[PDB]
């Protein structure tokens, strides 16, 4: 039930330009809502500002596809 | 007592090349040891890899100056 949602989250993140994998995804229910935290991989040669833009793009992409999510935080690490 | 340690932490971080402020510092005692978490500001045009190197440098600088610290995590955001 949750694994199906986790899979949809990872797939949505991986379709955003600049994502080099999902390093980490924590997702849990608060009532019927999902609260999640994730770390994406990015090109180490991207700027801090570009990494920020990719994170934002993932947040928007994931939240737009998975409507039960009411909190999502995305950070980036080199990969 | 803790504020004096927090001040030493911020000052140690600010002396590392590439640090553009301390955005966030949480520090608490676990017994006599300090466990801390901090966010530094960095140039948005630095690479992800450079930001990583600055974080490492801050970790080493802070831990070397403040000997009671037994856990320190450092991350970076644009500023």
């Amino acid at each position: 039930h949750m694994e199906a949602v986790q899979n949809r989250i990872v797939e949505a993140a991986e379709r955003v330009p600049g994502v080099r994998g999902v390093i980490h995804l924590r997702a849990r229910y608060v009532g019927q809502d999902i609260w999640a935290d994730m770390i994406i991989g990015v090109d180490p040669e991207n700027t801090v500002e570009q990494a920020h833009e990719i994170c934002e793009a993932v947040q928007a992409a994931v939240c737009g596809k998975i409507r039960r999510i009411e909190s999502l935080h995305v950070s980036a690490e080199a990969r």
